């Protein structure tokens, strides 16, 4: 095949979540990574994009991210569809949305707009955000039908929307890890380092079907104050199926890029995919669950996987690698309680790969951040990998040799300095996996245990994967390798 990695992932997802194909995951062809003529890798909406400068003076990433947001929204003719994690967008993110909506209005378009945030359980937040937006729009609000909502799907599982998506006309989609939070990303001399992608094509429709899934639940639960706080313009109702109702089911082709869209429904929306007959083997005994009483959805709940295909898709992406795997995350491990510390099957898949000589790079955020870190030491990652490798290499000594011959494990820096020039540690927030300079995931879904609604794209294009290397992964490794505890390429093995 032209696409051996997507082929593998697709076969898994069809076993795991068949009833969800089309809506919560979907393979499409004919997409385009939507970069400029001048700088074609700029589909890759990294932020801040100030490599090598501990002052972050020239934020070429941030500038491109905001311009692209405004451009896509300003090209809207029918719909704008936005999800994120609360707080609601502010500062220049908000400015970007308003500028775009004013542009669309000035071109003569009447739009439907949904803006959905996951929260944390008398909430005036949504009505307040609607009113602020309508005010800032002025006249341009007259032809916008607006829906604004905050939602929590499960209080006990800490489940709510964590996806960050911006779909226009079901044709263009921006998604990734970036929260629209000005103080963390923008008005700061220690900006969080993160990444979204920009695409067009049928895969933008997959995002639109994903958001209709979320809004169908939200609108159903709109009179439940515990679950949903909803606010709309004028007389307008909740729009559960804006995408279905307004955009073509058959989104126009824009390129030749194959993509798998994959999301998750968390906990509290739908408990199982009744069509699934997936029954995987439970992994070998681990020490992931810190307390006996905790219900562990990541490692001990078969029904959970079936409505959360993204967990399996990321494990399947790892399992598809023939040569090398690069992972860039905030964390690999979660704080326990109330989550288990780690995804056992993920670490098992990384271990299987290193046992077979496939190289693995893991960069996480500096533990000095601990919001943007959930470990105290990199040894919490290496110990776990070593322990899972021991199960398959015959013991602890062999495990450590395998690990040291195949792992790069470090914390993130973006310049020669150990911290930003302002004294604050570098924080990263990517949810990035790339394999074989071929196929990569950019989305909201963390690899650490998490039971939220999330979404992302897995893209198979060596062209694009090489741009990703040159523009993000190579510079990341250039500066971050100085913190490595394990680095096979340099004979470093301190774990």
């Amino acid at each position: 095949s032209a696409t051996p990695h997507l082929d593998a992932v697709e076969q898994t997802l069809r076993q795991v979540s068949p009833g969800l194909e089309g809506d919560v995951w979907e393979r499409t062809s004919g997409n385009k990574l939507d970069g400029s003529a001048a700088d074609p890798s700029d589909w890759l909406l990294q932020t801040p994009g100030c490599w090598g400068d501990d002052k972050c003076a020239d934020r070429v990433g941030t500038k491109r991210l905001l311009a692209k947001m405004t451009e896509n929204i300003g090209n809207a003719t029918r719909t704008v569809d936005i999800s994120t994690l609360a707080p609601f967008p502010n500062g220049a993110f908000q400015d970007a949305i308003v500028a775009g909506l004013k542009e669309s209005a000035a071109k003569g378009n009447k739009l439907k707009v949904r803006i959905l945030v996951g929260a944390a359980p008398m909430n005036v937040i949504p009505s307040k955000y609607r009113d602020e937006l309508t005010a800032k729009l002025g006249k341009a609000a007259e032809n916008i039908t607006l829906n604004v909502a905050s939602m929590t799907t499960s209080k006990t599982a800490f489940s709510w929307n964590h996806s960050k998506i911006l779909v226009v006309d079901g044709q263009s989609a921006l998604t990734g890890g970036i929260n629209s939070w000005k103080d963390d990303y923008l008005d700061t001399t220690h900006p969080v380092s993160d990444v979204d992608l920009a695409l067009t094509g049928p895969a933008a429709g997959s995002a639109g079907r994903y958001l209709d899934t979320l809004w169908t639940w939200t609108c159903q639960n709109k009179s439940n104050i515990a679950s949903v706080w909803f606010a709309a313009s004028g007389n307008a109702g909740c729009m559960p199926t804006m995408h279905k109702d307004t955009n073509p089911k058959a989104s126009p082709a824009t390129g030749n890029v194959p993509v798998i869209a994959v999301g998750g429904l968390g906990v509290g929306i739908k408990d199982v995919d009744p069509k699934s007959t997936f029954r995987p083997d439970l992994p070998t005994a681990s020490d992931t669950k810190c307390v006996v009483g905790l219900h562990d959805n990541t490692n001990a709940d078969r029904d959970y996987d079936t409505v959360n295909p993204e967990e399996s898709a990321l494990r399947a992406l790892v399992a598809s690698a023939k040569g090398h795997i690069e992972i860039s995350q905030q964390d690999l491990n979660a704080t326990c309680p109330p989550l288990p510390r780690y995804d056992i099957r993920l670490y098992d898949a990384l271990a299987a790969k290193m046992a077979a000589g496939v190289k693995v790079r893991i960069v996480v955020s500096d533990p000095a951040n601990r919001g943007y870190s959930q470990i105290k030491s990199l040894s919490e990652i290496s110990d776990t990998l070593r322990n899972r490798l021991a199960n398959i290499t015959g013991g602890q000594q062999a495990a450590k040799t395998a690990m040291c011959s195949n792992l790069q494990l470090a914390t993130f820096r973006s310049s020669p300095n150990g911290k930003w020039a302002d004294g604050h540690p570098y924080a990263q927030h990517h949810k990035l996996v790339s394999v074989d300079s071929s196929t990569f995931y950019i989305g909201s879904k963390n690899l650490y245990p998490s039971w939220l609604q999330d979404f992302g794209y897995i893209v198979e294009s060596p062209e694009a994967a090489k741009q990703l290397d040159a523009k993000l992964l190579d510079p990341q490794w250039k500066y971050s390798q100085e913190t490595a505890t394990v680095d096979y390429a340099r004979g470093i093995c301190n774990a």
